[PDB]
Parts: C-alpha cells; sequence; structure tokens
C-alpha cells in the first residue's frame, strides 16, 4: 500500500472496549459481523420515516447527550495526545450518560468514534499517533439511548494552524450552515448539495463525493441518503417530522477518495487535508431544529 500523505496507521491498538451489559445495546453490537438486521430489513428502500412525538423527545435527548460528548472530546485536543486517549475518554462520557457508542463494532468498526485526521476524509482509526501542532482533526460522535441514535462531529485545530488549515476548516463550516438554513418543508434533499458545492468552489475547494447525510433515528444510517455535491440525485422531499442529518467533507486539492488497508480510513487521494462538520436535524414546520447544536455558546469550538 502507497500512503497518499504523511500519515499513518500507529499500532496496535489498545485492547476492545466493553460496554457494561446494563446500557441498552443496538441490535449490531452482538452481530459477529457488526450488520444491523433492522437496517438490513430497509436497505435501498427510499421512503422516510415521519416522526413521533416520542420519537422527538428521544432524539432531542440522545442528540444533546451525544453534543455533550463531543464537548468533552473538544477539551482534550492538544498537541501530544493520541486520537485512541480521545476515544478512550469519549467512550467512558457515553457510559456515564447511560448510552451506548454507536460507531463501537457498527459493521465491525473497532472503536466508539472516529478521528479524522489532515488528509483523512472520514472513518479515521482512534490510535497511538500524538496529535501534532499545526494537524486539524475531526471527532464524529454518535451516541445510542433508548433505541434513539444521535450524531454529530466537528473539525478541531490542534495548536496554530496556517492560514490554508483556517480557511478550509471555516468554508467547511459555512458549508454546512448555509445548508442548514434551507431545511424547511417542501425543499427537495437534491438542493442542499447545490448550496455546499456552491460554497466549497468559490473558495477553491472540493466537495467529497463517496459520502453522504443521511437519516437518523431508530436506525443509525438510513432514508434520506443526503449527498453534500451539486446536481446530485438524491431522492425525497424535505416534511415537517423528517430527522437527517448533513455533514459535508470539503478538500482542499481534488474530490477524490480512497481507502487505506485497515477498510475504514478514507483518505484524500492527492494527500491533502479535508475537513468535515455535522449536526443531526429534525425539519419543523418553519424550519428546522438543530438537535446536536452546541447550548454553551453559540459557536463551534475552532472558533473560540
Ligand atoms: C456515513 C456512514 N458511516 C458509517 C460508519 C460506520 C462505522 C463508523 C463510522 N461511520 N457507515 C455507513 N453505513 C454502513 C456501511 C458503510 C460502511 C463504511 C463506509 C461506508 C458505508 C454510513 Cl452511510
Ligand atoms: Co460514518
Ligand atoms: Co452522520
Ligand atoms: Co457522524
Ligand atoms: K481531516
Amino acid at each position: 500500500y502507497r500512503y497518499t500523505g504523511k500519515l499513518r496507521p500507529h499500532y496496535p491498538l489498545m485492547p476492545t472496549r466493553p460496554v457494561p451489559s446494563y446500557i441498552q445495546r443496538p441490535d449490531y453490537a452482538d452481530h459477529p459481523l457488526g450488520m444491523s438486521e433492522s437496517e438490513q430489513a430497509l436497505k435501498g428502500t427510499s421512503q422516510i420515516k415521519l416522526l413521533s412525538s416520542e420519537d422527538i423527545e428521544g432524539m432531542r435527548l440522545v442528540c444533546r447527550l451525544a453534543r455533550e460528548v463531543l464537548d468533552v472530546a473538544a477539551g482534550m485536543i492538544k498537541p501530544g495526545v493520541t486520537t485512541e486517549e480521545i476515544d478512550h475518554a469519549v467512550h467512558l462520557a457515553c457510559i456515564a450518560r447511560n448510552c451506548y457508542p454507536s460507531p463501537l463494532n457498527y459493521y465491525n468498526f473497532p472503536k466508539s468514534c472516529c478521528t479524522s485526521v489532515n488528509e483523512v476524509i472520514c472513518h479515521g482509526i482512534p490510535d497511538r499517533r500524538p496529535l501534532q501542532e499545526g494537524d486539524i482533526v475531526n471527532v464524529d460522535i454518535t451516541l445510542y439511548r433508548n433505541g434513539y441514535h444521535g450524531d454529530l462531529n466537528e473539525t478541531f485545530f490542534v495548536g496554530e494552524v496556517d492560514d490554508g488549515a483556517r480557511k478550509l476548516v471555516q468554508t467547511t463550516y459555512e458549508c454546512l450552515m448555509q445548508a442548514i438554513d434551507a431545511v424547511k418543508p417542501g425543499v427537495r434533499y437534491r438542493e442542499l448539495g447545490n448550496i455546499i458545492q456552491k460554497h466549497a468552489q468559490a473558495n477553491g475547494f472540493s466537495v467529497v463525493r463517496s459520502y453522504c447525510g443521511h437519516g437518523i433515528h431508530k436506525l443509525f444510517h438510513t432514508a434520506p441518503n443526503v449527498p453534500h455535491y451539486a446536481k446530485n440525485k438524491a431522492v425525497g422531499v424535505m416534511k415537517s417530522g423528517h430527522v437527517f442529518t448533513i455533514e459535508p467533507m470539503i478538500c482542499e486539492g481534488g474530490w477524490q477518495d480512497e481507502t487505506w488497508p485497515d477498510g475504514w480510513t478514507a483518505v484524500t487521494r492527492d494527500g491533502k487535508r479535508s475537513a468535515q462538520f455535522e449536526h443531526t436535524l429534525l425539519v419543523t414546520d418553519t424550519g428546522c431544529e438543530i438537535l446536536t447544536r452546541r447550548l454553551d455558546s453559540a459557536r463551534p469550538h475552532f472558533m473560540s
């Protein structure tokens, strides 16, 4: 395997983390290949669940907890901490909130969150590499509670970073907020990619194409599929009661991605940097509710 940039995996990984048996688990938690029977029963289906008031309350709760655990991770982004240490803290924060960390064993993913440094587009595996000043890192969290999943992620600066890092991270966030801004009953899901790419292109950046936002609720990843690039053919129209994520992955160089030999890590084929932000949203009659919004500040961590 020819790596595309300077990053390399740092093994071995510490032994897998158990979840106290008292934490409720999703069906794939104990599946040997980590498959989700319930998600497979709806594979290829375009229909989009309309949540009930019990559901909405369930989504509100797990999404607030998820935000709390992301804020914990944020607190740890300093040079020299390893992504596995971050993951460890995150694992413990889900347990303490009586939640299961959704990524854990999902299709056999070995950790409790995804940490994606620099050229890693998404799904980086927490490992022994200490964060380096100048690095940018995304931590993507998903929690499961009472039958519901809550998902968000933010890109962070490690120490001081260069101007390009700053511009990439800022633009990406803007891409995300301009798409949220358009969410309301009646809008087609395929429209968001137009907004996202329009802003990324205007700033010299490209939009990853192999990964998309997704519906989320009782299932981790379900309809709708939400591409973040222009002129896509996403299926569906937003309706009050729909819950889904927007999570654009934007790159300094080209949009092409490839996967490391570990079967998970998605990286830019050109080795340039990538950044991402994500919120889980609920369409309401006036627009949408940002379920994973930071509550103690108006801004994401990087700009502060
Ligand atoms: C966003 C997204 N993410 C994940 C994932 C899995 C483990 C940890 C973090 N993300 N799986 C998805 N569906 C399962 C099939 C799959 C696995 C790997 C890469 C792409 C799809 C989707 Cl849609
Ligand atoms: Co994912
Ligand atoms: Co997501
Ligand atoms: Co996510
Ligand atoms: K990255």
